[PDB]
DNA sequence: GCGATCAGC
DNA sequence: CGCTGATCGCA
């Protein structure tokens, strides 16, 4: 339908000094994939390329990499990723509709140019997903179908940036699109093309080891059963320890039993199989998700990893990591932390260096609840979980026991997911009344905190949104339901969202700063991930000494809030030795 | 195609 | 009780 030139050769009107650009990889993942088409919207007209006459021809390849030539885009980083590796650089990008989209509201789950074009009642595209198929069905169709395609979300994009623009600006969200989220696309296209180096001998020998330790733990829990039976299988497992062996049932379960970590612990003392089949599972995970996954998705040349940061998925304003996921590598338990041997620097004599915030979310808290005793347990960098259990227990810091600190911590993490005495009751193993009385008895020591979690529920029902620092934004209108189930979730998440929230702006506006200051010093260091409130470098062994005093300084000085932000930092030969 | 489970923050 | 993603089993 739509009408543009289906063009063979560059013309000098499609390097107009503002367009929307669309540069289309349809693999989902866009790592080393191909680019199958171009378009261009300027005040020239409508323009398709095909991908190799576009991207050999010098002008267009200058007009990409020239920053003075304004570019509006949908995921602008499976684009400039794409482009890397190729050898190319995308430059100029003031607008990315995925971004803007994500930030006006994140619960719409906007991932193409139609989704976002319905937030202005722009129907003139397709989605992407009845154009290539999905998944299975995931292929580029003929170029009269194509280009039509990328020439209509071009066009949309080059019609919603304005409306997208103003209501951004209306939001406040206008700095927060402009100097927050767009160049931490840029950086996060770094990151992933960069790729972090993995010793797969190193993981090929532990899925050695594992399959014995598997395999010894696999017959004695038969042994244990007396039966063979699937124990990866939640339902054959619940029929084998509630029906064959007629263990207690703790937590009832509308459908068959679960087997969940948490009933297995209580079920430990009745039956020696359990505890078998918790080590089996643990194994199991390091075996099919850490090591048999992590080498699936290693490429065989390099032997790097590139995972693909979701920048517009959650609902708080974290990152999300797929394929492989990268913020969730073992480290609690001490076989799974081995995991983290395998992860080395991609250089001969450079080293991981990891810096984190520690505790962000309670630091954040203090500040924006203005609580006098939590601020005051920071500024004197107090143990923020043994001060709290001194307050709600009403004892001496030489008088907390081990679990006194260990049922105060909970409540700590209860107060920023928004406290609930089902909640906790749960977490802790106790009744509801009991948890209620820590609650009460947490409230009473920081009763700021407590005025903030009305104060802001308050505003959550009045304004129909909760906000961060940064003005991040989330909708919450099951705030006003009848459904106390629906209604309490509402309230939690206008309790954890600005905490959560705030602390993954503090963190994205860190990698910014120290982006800059690192090409400032001319630093080789660099960035290879996030894990929330965690920034994991490389860098040549001759950097360290000064890295472990500009990372934490750029870290701890992205935001001013009322309490310190404190960073602590270690390096060493493996992503295991920065501990 | 989704629930259960478990890894991370 | 907050936020995620991957694997597996079973439909």
């Amino acid at each position: 339908k739509m009408a543009f030139t289906l063009a063979d050769r560059v013309t000098e009107e499609m390097l107009a000094d503002k367009a929307a650009l669309v540069v289309e990889v349809v693999e989902e993942n866009y790592h080393d994939a191909p680019i199958v088409g171009i378009a261009v919207v300027n005040e020239h007209g409508r323009f398709f390329l095909r991908p190799e006459t576009a991207l050999a021809d010098p002008q267009f390849v200058a007009w990409l990499g020239d920053e003075t030539k304004k570019k509006s885009m949908f995921d602008s980083k499976r684009a400039a990723v794409a482009l890397k590796w190729k050898g190319i650089e995308l430059c100029g990008v003031s607008f990315d509709l995925l971004l803007a989209a994500y930030l006006l509201d994140p619960a719409q789950g906007v991932d193409d140019v139609a989704a976002a074009a319905k937030m202005k009642q722009y129907e003139a595209v397709r989605p992407d997903e009845a154009v290539y198929g999905k998944g299975a069905k995931r292929a580029v169709p003929d170029e009269p179908v194509l280009a039509e395609h990328l020439v209509r979300k071009a066009a949309a994009i080059w019609e919603l940036e304005r409306p997208f623009l103003d209501e951004l600006r209306r939001n406040e969200q206008d700095r927060l699109l402009v100097e927050l989220e767009q160049p931490l696309s840029s950086i996060l296209a770094e990151m992933e093309f960069a790729g972090v180096k993995v010793d797969t001998k190193r993981l090929e020998q532990m899925g050695k080891e594992l399959a014995e330790q598997l395999g010894t733990v696999e017959q004695r829990i038969y042994e244990l059963a007396g039966q063979e039976f699937n124990i990866n299988s939640p339902k054959q497992l619940g029929v084998i320890l509630f029906e064959k062996l007629q263990l207690p049932v703790l937590k009832k379960t509308k459908t068959g039993y679960s087997t969940s970590a948490d009933v297995l612990e209580k079920l430990a003392p009745y039956h020696e199989i359990v505890e078998n089949i918790l080590h089996y599972r643990q194994l199991g995970k390091l075996q099919s998700t850490y090591i048999e996954g992590l080498l699936k998705v290693v490429r065989p040349d390099t032997k790097k990893v590139h995972t693909i940061f979701n920048q517009a998925l959650t609902q708080t304003g974290r990152l999300s990591s797929t394929e492989p996921n990268l913020q969730n590598i073992p480290i609690r338990l001490e076989e799974g932390r081995k995991i983290r041997q395998a992860f080395v620097p991609s250089e001969s004599d450079w080293l991981i260096f990891a810096a984190d915030y520690s505790q962000i979310e309670l630091r954040v808290l203090a500040h924006i609840a203005e609580d006098d005793n939590l601020m005051e347990a920071f500024r004197r960098d107090l143990d923020i979980h043994t001060k709290t259990a001194m307050d709600i227990f009403q004892v001496s810091e030489d008088e907390v026991t081990p679990n006194m600190r260990r049922q105060a911590k909970a409540v700590n993490f209860g107060i920023v997911y928004g406290i609930s005495d089902y909640g906790l009751a749960q977490n802790l193993n106790i009744s509801r009344k009991e948890a209620a009385e820590f609650i009460e008895r947490y409230f009473e020591s920081f009763p700021g905190v407590k005025r903030y979690m009305e104060n802001i529920v308050q505003e959550a029902k009045q304004k129909g949104y909760v906000t961060t620092l940064l003005h991040r934004r989330r909708y919450l209108p099951d705030i006003t339901s009848r459904n106390f189930n629906v209604r309490s979730f509402a309230e939690r998440m206008a309790m954890n969202t600005p905490i959560q929230g705030s602390a993954a702006d503090i963190i994205k506006k860190a990698m910014i700063d120290l982006n800059a200051r690192l090409k400032e010093e001319r630093l080789q260091a660099h960035l290879l991930l996030q894990v929330h409130d965690e920034l994991i470098l490389e860098a040549p062994k001759e950097e360290m000494e000064r890295l472990c005093r500009l990372v934490p300084e750029v870290m701890e000085q992205a935001v001013t809030l009322r309490v310190p932000l404190k960073v602590d930092y270690h390096y060493g030969s493996t992503w295991y030795d920065a501990k």
